[PDB]
């Protein structure tokens, strides 16, 4: 089959321009995120019970952009936030953080897989994300990696606040 490599994912730095609770859902937030495009994308994240609304406002995040849009509880999500997570007594989630000084749209990649062109749109059947995810993990230094290799941008590696040894998930 076709090689399963991280360059097949279209990931970029984003800035949450607006955040509001989902109309028909207690655990979802609906955001408008500047991904460096003409118009900001609409993104639905299950973080209401994890992160306070104020810690998402104007926040720089990491967004998977080549996923087939899908309506979540009525709202169409045009992308997803990459998060770090550990399933303990209770779930623990933290959105991944772009290096300091990053801007909307900047290319997020795995070291050594920067030039590869992303899939126009990820096909669920092919499960490229989940097959890559089998090697996704947060290092002991809190750095997002794939097969122990750093996700990054020109300005530095992608990290999380404290979930070392955690997974990289979409929720």
């Amino acid at each position: 089959p076709e090689e399963v490599i991280p360059s097949r994912l279209d990931i970029r730095v984003g800035k949450i321009i607006t955040v509001e609770k989902h109309p028909d859902a207690d655990s979802l937030y609906v955001e408008k995120i500047d991904v460096g495009e003409a118009e900001p994308r609409t993104v639905v994240s299950g973080l209401v019970q994890f992160v306070p609304k104020e810690e998402l406002q104007d926040r720089l995040v990491v967004v998977l952009c080549n996923l087939k849009p899908q309506k979540m509880r009525g709202v169409e999500s045009q992308g997803m936030l990459l998060c770090a997570s550990i399933e303990g007594i209770n779930r623990q989630v933290e959105p991944l953080d772009p290096p300091a000084g990053s801007a909307p749209g900047e290319h997020v990649f795995v070291k050594g897989y920067e030039k590869g062109q992303p899939d126009e749109e990820l096909k669920p059947k092919k499960k490229v994300f989940e097959k890559l995810q089998a090697d996704f993990k947060i290092s002991e230094e809190c750095i997002a990696q794939w097969k122990q290799t750093n996700f990054m941008t020109k300005l530095g590696s992608i990290s999380c606040k404290s979930l070392k040894g955690g997974n990289i998930s979409l929720e």
